[PDB]
């Protein structure tokens, strides 16, 4: 049985404070949650630190939402891996539609990215998704098959987490049909080499199609934008039924 | 008299435990520097609550190496303004040239990332400097006044810092001439309202430049890359003299 995954993206929200306070009201409403099922939340750097005390010894895994794929260097601004080993934290985004658009992230520097997690031990989550000309000009299994042909060179696929977020629904509550998000993450699996992988859907989950979404066979989990921000919103997407 | 800056770039250096292992070297070697130089440590967003806390009372400020643009929002990887003003930094190094490089910083954005640092009230030291291909093309000047002009829409220019960190003399050993130094810093100052801004050089500054450097009647400061890893170095760079 593949393990199911349920990823909050907080992006660039929450100070320190305010995750103090998130977490104040989402320990609780998850505490019965089916134990095998692995609770992620991914936060920025600044509040890494604070959370892993407040966390420690509990179910919730943290992840950072970027890693640099150098150990150390002339990279202002970048994290590297043993800062965030350091903290304890178990998971990193790479490769996020947002980095790829904004900030100079291509295929290649995503897969250096996610081999320098794995080698420090964190849990890599790699993002891959087409854009909405890429879909409509019939482009999505082509350009889905590279970039994860290209994300996973060398990657150990025994520790690996993709995420199929499509670029359309990042935001935008244009949720992708569950059914066509099981063709594309189905797509992706078979490129991989252990079918194994937990592969997630991202792109305006919210607490009333998490339930669909888990529901196809090729999905197991979700990484979640908006509607993880705040406590009961997240935890019913924890929470999902059956 | 404008204010003299030392701030040591430790770019992607230092976990927590070695940011503490330097402070432990470093404070005892600035503790007696002269109290009109302000001494600055830009660190990974990961070290600076746990530096904070190391030196309240003290006279070292900190500086992160980043901040968005936007108060909160869809920028997976990227810190606020409000995340840094809440450890209560000071200083925020903007628009450094491996940005520009590698993670897709134009001009447009850093400006937008000075004039957010400006309302959280953080002090943004914008980085400019022409490439090798620039220099060598004979458009060093044209290229800092566009730079200049473009980082510095709607910025108050009462709380800015320049730094002039030519692109080839950064991390390479090829430090630029103090007196082009000079000249280039001497340009931008024409093209401020305010002359009274602190404008430093970066780019291979090192303990034994630094005098030099320092004399020229232009420069206030020195951002410091390589040289400010190690305490006994970057202390002699805080502690230049005549
Ligand atoms: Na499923
Ligand atoms: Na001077």
């Amino acid at each position: 049985m593949r393990k199911i995954i349920i990823a909050g993206n907080w992006k660039m929200h929450k100070t320190q404070a305010e995750a103090q306070a998130f977490l104040q009201g989402f320990k609780p409403l998850i505490e019965d949650a089916a134990e095998s099922r692995e609770v992620v939340l991914c936060v920025p750097f600044t509040d890494l630190s604070g959370m892993s005390q407040q966390l420690h010894g509990g179910r919730v895994r943290l992840g950072a939402q970027n890693v640099h794929w150098e150990a150390s260097g002339a990279y202002t601004g970048e994290i590297s891996a043993a800062m965030l080993t350091e903290i304890g934290i178990h998971y990193v985004v790479i490769g996020h539609s947002e980095r790829r658009q904004y900030f100079g992230e291509t295929d290649e520097t995503a897969n250096l990215r996610v081999l320098a997690a794995q080698k420090a031990g964190l849990i890599p989550i790699l993002c891959v998704g087409e854009s909405k000309a890429q879909r409509d000009a019939g482009e999505t299994e082509q350009v889905i098959v590279d970039q994860v042909k290209k994300g996973l060179v060398n990657v150990d696929q025994s520790n690996l987490v993709i995420a199929y977020e499509p670029i359309w629904a990042i935001g935008t509550g244009d949720t992708c049909a569950a059914t066509e998000a099981n063709r594309v993450i189905g797509l992706i699996r078979e490129q991989l080499t252990n079918s194994q992988v937990t592969i997630q859907y991202g792109g305006s989950v919210n607490a009333n199609n998490v339930d669909e979404i888990m529901a196809q066979p090729e999905i197991d989990g979700a990484l979640v934008g908006g509607a993880s921000l705040e406590p009961q919103s997240f935890a019913r997407i924890v929470n999902f039924q059956p």
